[PDB]
């Protein structure tokens, strides 16, 4: 199977999925390799090839540091890259139903990883189930991460910032130009992403250059108003110069810092990213999106508040225990290998880990708000996870959703509360960050994979709802006497819970907690 | 002029006021003197006299401690009692227009003084101007204050608590039974009071026993939800027993503590009131209203929240600088005799004076909320006064008004912002607590008294508005092209400013401050 694209022919491969066939085109190039003088620059458009590009395997993942905290452990290792790392990493994947569809809706996946890590070739991002079961086309891209994707000296085209967001955008352009050849509808394109991938989706909603590149958006556990999502111009400058210092690249001329950094081995840039900040946290984003005057024209909070964004439907949600994953990456008393019963003093020390530049009063205020107990040994352990999840994911997603919906558009909010039967992490971590993704991609639809029957049913329902959102703007499951998913409006704030037992309509998720983070805490 | 009352004849006296005449009956008894075995008991009804009771001078003021902080100084001394102190103090005053009116509306004044001090014979409470100018009848009563008015051991008729509130109530009953003989309408009775007198008015709104004793209510700088206004049953017990200790009255039997206290000289009870608490403040109310199961059937906050109160119109207001008066009664760096520029550390020490049993985090939170400066030497001095005024008077009056109006009734709120040209206190204290009162009573209507012309005009307008509220439920001045006073509703929260220059309709008084006190601070 060979498809002709604007830049040349690509050969795919046939896959058997559930007694049917999917065609996969893995590793199509969508930009010039950003090597040499192109390092730190916006991606440059790719010129024609002749002969057939073989898109029959996943391409290189972008250069990135790896999580070495738990070698041999599937819970962490499943997120590490599974393809060689290389600066030559600007590739995308396409999965299409067979037979070729006529005008299929397109789902474009944007991975998370804190803007520092990630790749589209992870097993939990495999678009073949969606293509098979819902007859949508799935596209995913690799984009640059870390300093190589996000180093900024604002205004300077040698290192303007947001390069990895421009990579995403150019892959969106590729779909616009090329997807009809694969049987796709460029006028029916939904972005979906998790964590930094969801924050990215929310920035494409804000970016005038992305407005005509997609139709609708799905935000899983992330949005640009999250505290980790956008680097200030002040932080970015200091981090860029710190990185120059650490590599011997400190210079009088800023265009000469960049020239120097372009001579460094990728591996030397990677080694020094960790230290560009005095204190870090398990949620640090050393190199992330900045207000660059190009992708992002103003501080995104101002854009959101004043309604300057693409007017379309959004689907947004979070997991019940967003904060737990992070606690084993440095909070005292915590271990994935015991029940992590901590004391008051450990709790207090954990706040120092998660809120390093925060006044003592700021920290006491967190403790005040989260330790009014309803005695119980896991009180403090539970409070720290909620602190981290509410601050970093849940309250920001809910505020994004309120503010976005106030401008007239339909929004749907979910609260995912199912723990995978196969989860390798301990029970105390509950419904973790990242662990809805396999349900969205339909992994539990595979009977060989040993998920429960209740999990097959949940995943089939989520898959259908996501697909209906993409095709029709409305994440209903219309056939199986399912709970209707109400629109989220800033007054009632109705959301849908996703679980194997009973799906419920609820209101005002974490009302009391989010008043704290959203209205008090930003003042300290 | 001799009027026959249910309990006997009373002779009044004629007064010349503004080229006209008022009849004053000063010092009519309304209960049995609460002496001897009646000390600490509810007031007992008075039996008939023959011959003519001469109500031609003010009666004794109730026993109370005096403000000795500033001897010789009119600013403080004008609030001290101006009649002999005596346990024999249950008397009231009546001022009536001449000629005798036919069915005049009645204004009943309830003085403030923290429930510890006060008397109806103060010059600034002289009802003759109102009677003259508006042809209303004015009534005022003395009620017991301090431990003699409010000592409680709940349930025990020897000392049930709220005795001074029962004194007020019995004087309300006297007006019901007797005012028609003076030309008054018992079906048109408005209560008005300032500070503890306004808190009292707000408790009569809650008390089933007072419901048929009045029509409408005016609350000047006070309401029962103020932090100083209601003593917990826990505080009351401890204070009663502390007082017993300090007087040698500690006993096994509680009815024997009271018997013992009844043998003490009034003057010995007074000397020990100050110490019944370990820490006090300039706003301490050692002996005040309690939930006694009789006057007050439940915690008044519950009654207010759940709409269990007299359904009628209210007029409520506060002064611009409620908090300043108190700062010279113990805050470091403050003096009525210099400009009281204080430092951060003095500010912090002042919080300790005003918030003695409050956690360090509680205090830091106050400081956080009030020291975000918009440098300026008077920053800290101004912040402390606002802290004290917002917490103790303004935010509580506004919350009372919101909650009360949510039940359907018209409410009118004012913000009094005129500083008396004659004020003896320094300019930095601004528009002080207590200093609207002379405008309400029409003192500036007296040309001999050397107030400005702008002050005569302001007082004449307030007088008319207060009188119209009493007679008609609507505090308008209809004749002189005046600003219309809108109803206060919990959504718009419109209020009227009272000043000599420009009277304005404004909204959401101290919105940001009161969110702090009303919604955060009660948690610490
Ligand atoms: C901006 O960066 C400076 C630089 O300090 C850093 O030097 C880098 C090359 C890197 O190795 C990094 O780890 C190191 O901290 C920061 O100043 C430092 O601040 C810390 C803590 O306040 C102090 O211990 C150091 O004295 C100080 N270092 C120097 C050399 O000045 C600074 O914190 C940072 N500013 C922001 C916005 O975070
Ligand atoms: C849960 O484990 C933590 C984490 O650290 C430990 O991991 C264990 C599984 C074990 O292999 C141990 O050797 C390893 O150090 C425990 O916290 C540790 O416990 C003690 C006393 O508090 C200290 O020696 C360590 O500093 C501390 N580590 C950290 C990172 O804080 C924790 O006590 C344990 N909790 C249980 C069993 O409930
Ligand atoms: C209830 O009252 C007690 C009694 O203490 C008081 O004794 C009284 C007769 C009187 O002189 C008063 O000034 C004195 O404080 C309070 O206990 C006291 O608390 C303070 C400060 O915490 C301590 O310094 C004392 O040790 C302690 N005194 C005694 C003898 O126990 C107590 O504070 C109070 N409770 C409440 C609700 O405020
Ligand atoms: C305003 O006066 C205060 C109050 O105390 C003083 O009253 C003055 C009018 C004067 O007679 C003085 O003798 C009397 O003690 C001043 O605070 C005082 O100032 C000094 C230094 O801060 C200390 O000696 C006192 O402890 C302190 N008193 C109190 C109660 O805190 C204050 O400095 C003054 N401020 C000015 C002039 O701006
Ligand atoms: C494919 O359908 C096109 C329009 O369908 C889409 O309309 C969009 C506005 C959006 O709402 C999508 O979700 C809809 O599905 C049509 O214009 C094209 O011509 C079609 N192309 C084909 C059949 O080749
Ligand atoms: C005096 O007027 C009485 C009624 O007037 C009042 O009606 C109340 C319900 C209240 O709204 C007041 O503010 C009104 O002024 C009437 O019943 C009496 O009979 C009158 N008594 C006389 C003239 O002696
Ligand atoms: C692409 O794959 C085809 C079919 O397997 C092969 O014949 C061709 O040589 C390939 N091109 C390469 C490896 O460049
Ligand atoms: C910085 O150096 C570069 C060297 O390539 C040069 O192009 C540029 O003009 C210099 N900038 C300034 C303004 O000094
Ligand atoms: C609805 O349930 C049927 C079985 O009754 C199942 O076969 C089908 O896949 C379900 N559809 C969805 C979208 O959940
Ligand atoms: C009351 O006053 C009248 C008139 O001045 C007087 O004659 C009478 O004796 C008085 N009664 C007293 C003092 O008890
Ligand atoms: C307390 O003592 C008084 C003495 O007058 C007595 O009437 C009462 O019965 C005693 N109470 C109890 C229950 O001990
Ligand atoms: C209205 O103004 C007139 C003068 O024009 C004055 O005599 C009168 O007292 C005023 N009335 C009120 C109630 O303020
Ligand atoms: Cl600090
Ligand atoms: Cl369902
Ligand atoms: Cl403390
Ligand atoms: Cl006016």
């Amino acid at each position: 199977i060979i498809i002709a694209t604007k830049n040349g022919k690509v050969r795919g491969m046939q896959l058997t999925v559930f007694g049917g066939t999917v065609t996969a085109f893995l590793g199509i190039p969508y930009a010039q390799p950003p090597l040499g003088r192109l390092r730190f620059k916006k991606p440059q458009s790719l010129t024609k090839w002749s002969d057939i590009w073989n898109a029959t395997k996943y391409a290189n993942s972008c250069c990135q540091n790896i999580d070495q905290s738990f070698p041999g452990f599937h819970g962490s290792e499943m997120w590490n890259p599974n393809t060689d790392l290389s600066e030559d990493c600007l590739y995308l994947n396409v999965w299409i139903p067979a037979p070729k569809p006529k005008n299929a809706t397109v789902l474009i996946w944007i991975y998370g990883g804190g803007f520092q890590t990630g790749t589209s070739s992870l097993h939990v991002y495999d678009g073949k189930f969606l293509a098979r079961v819902e007859r949508v086309i799935v596209v995913s891209m690799n984009y640059r991460v870390g300093a190589l994707g996000f180093l900024a000296l604002p205004g300077n085209p040698e290192a303007p910032g947001n390069m990895g967001l421009f990579d995403q955008q150019l892959a969106l352009q590729w779909v616009q130009k090329n997807i009809a050849a694969f049987g796709g509808n460029p006028k029916s394109v939904t972005l979906f992403g998790e964590s930094a991938g969801a924050a990215s989706v929310s920035l494409h909603l804000l970016s005038p250059g992305s407005h005509s590149l997609f139709t609708r958006a799905i935000l899983q556990s992330g949005s640009f108003n999250a505290p980790w999502a956008v680097t200030s111009l002040y932080e970015a400058r200091n981090r860029t110069l710190n990185l120059a210092k650490l590599t011997g690249c400190s210079r009088e001329n800023e265009t000469e810092i960049i020239k120097c950094l372009r001579n460094k081995d990728p591996q030397e840039i990677l080694l020094n990213e960790a230290f560009v900040v005095p204190y870090g946290t398990p949620l640090s984003v050393n190199f992330g999106p900045t207000v660059d005057g190009d992708f992002l024209t103003d501080m995104p909070d101002i854009l959101l508040e004043l309604g300057q964004f693409k007017k379309t439907q959004i689907l947004v949600g979070v997991n019940k225990d967003e904060g737990t994953a992070f606690l084993v990456y440095g909070a005292p008393g915590f271990s994935k290998d015991n029940n992590s019963i901590i004391t008051r003093k450990e709790f207090q020390e954990g706040l120092k880990i998660f809120f390093p530049g925060v006044s003592e009063f700021g920290k006491e205020s967190i403790l005040f708000h989260y330790t009014d107990w309803v005695q119980r040994p896991e009180n403090y352990r539970e409070a720290l996870g909620d602190v981290v999840g509410d601050y970093n994911f849940i309250c920001p997603a809910l505020e994004f959703t309120k503010k976005f919906s106030e401008w007239g558009n339909n929004a749907f909010f979910y609260y995912f509360e199912h723990r995978s039967s196969k989860l390798p992490w301990p029970e105390w971590m509950g419904v973790m960050h990242g662990y809805e993704i396999e349900f969205v991609f339909g992994l539990p639809l595979e009977r060989r994979d040993q998920y429960t029957k209740a999990e097959e049913i949940l995943s089939r329902s989520i898959v259908k709802r996501w697909a209906n959102f993409a095709k029709y703007g409305n994440p209903q499951e219309t056939q199986n006497q399912s709970t209707s998913w109400p629109v989220f409006k800033s007054t009632e704030q109705k959301y849908l819970t996703l679980n194997t037992e009973s799906t419920r309509i609820m209101t005002k998720l974490r009302a009391q907690q989010c008043r704290f983070w959203t209205s008090f805490f930003p003042k300290v």
